[PDB]
């Protein structure tokens, strides 16, 4: 009862350690979905879109006129997870464009505002729940393209922000700049979304290379402080932020593979469309085959990692026929 679906076969040790039993069942996961939905799906030229083609934010932001979701199904998603052999589920709640796929009183930016209406990650979190899927929430942490007092690109680097050839009006500079409202809004976020939807895994931070570009300046993102309200606010969710910022995550998370060890748990995260999380339509026909996740996997058992695979959904929200088809072979050749 008290002991989440997520981690019953660990409910003894969690009746014990809460945290402890969640690192247990992540350690032990050894596989996982990633689902890169937003907007960006929609051009379907990658997720760094609003970059790499310096899309000026109102322009951008015209995208919610066209998000629907019609097609997302957390049933047929969270289905597909587990006959492929996984055991939990990752989605981008907000990437760096500053769209939130949930309900958010702090931004109206979100795809429940848009022509969709729905709140996905209430919609995935149930089906995790009633599955015993573990649900993890990607939240973009050091770069933010929309947010005026957002790491700025010449104070930080990374890429911050977009470098666009005249001054973004969205967005406010220098003095007219103080990092702590945008500090608080993801901490006034992150609180929603362990509050609003259960029992949560973790906290998937991102954007790791834009506060470590000045990392005597790091510590004005209050970010040691950010994960104890996490710690604080549910007894046995985790935060991650990619290799790590400040060294006291529950566990890291670099992408595709990790040189070194790790005093904590270990996850490589890999695409299956090839270089890009996202939906990209030029990469088409392209994709990753079931053969080559056998080998992702079996190098990140080597490491001691789980595999956390990603998909990124097609603009109405359906899964690649591509993907679906490599996970549903990918799960035929796991349970022999």
């Amino acid at each position: 009862s008290a002991v989440p679906s997520y981690l019953k076969d660990y409910a003894a040790l969690y009746k014990k350690d809460p945290r402890a039993a969640a690192l247990q069942y992540f350690k032990e996961a050894k596989f996982g979905l990633f689902i890169h939905y937003g907007l960006y799906s929609l051009l379907g030229r990658g997720e760094w879109v609003q970059l790499q083609g310096k899309i000026p934010v109102r322009e951008y932001a015209k995208l919610e006129n066209d998000f629907t979701a019609k097609n997302f199904d957390a049933d047929f998603i969270t289905d597909m997870a587990l006959e492929a052999g996984m055991k939990y589920v990752n989605i981008t709640t907000r990437h760096h464009d500053s769209f939130c796929l949930f309900e958010s009183k702090y931004t109206d930016f979100t795809s429940t505002n848009s022509p969709a209406k729905r709140d996905l990650v209430a919609e995935l979190a149930e089906e995790c729940r009633k599955k015993g899927l573990g649900f993890y929430l990607y939240y973009s942490h050091g770069r933010d393209w929309r947010h005026p007092h957002a790491p700025n690109n010449g104070d930080w680097g990374g890429n911050a922000r977009p470098k666009y050839d005249s001054p973004e009006p969205f967005y406010k500079y220098g003095e007219d700049q103080d990092l702590q409202i945008y500090v608080e809004f993801m901490k006034n976020q992150i609180t929603e979304l362990l509050t609003n939807y259960g029992p949560v895994g973790g906290i998937w931070l991102d954007g790791v290379a834009t506060p470590a570009s000045r990392k005597g300046k790091l510590h004005l993102f209050e970010t040691q402080e950010l994960y104890d309200h996490i710690h604080s606010l549910q007894p046995q969710v985790l935060v991650s932020y990619k290799q790590g910022l400040i060294g006291t995550e529950d566990f890291k998370a670099p992408e595709r593979h990790f040189k070194g060890t790790s005093d904590v748990p270990l996850e490589f995260c890999d695409t299956l469309q090839p270089w890009k999380w996202g939906y990209d339509k030029s990469l088409d026909g392209k994709h990753k085959t079931a053969d080559q996740v056998m080998e992702m996997l079996s190098k990140a058992n080597k490491m001691d990692a789980n595999l956390l695979l990603n998909v990124g959904p097609l603009p109405d929200g359906s899964i690649h026929p591509e993907d679906v088809k490599t996970l549903a072979e990918v799960g035929r050749k796991l349970k022999a």
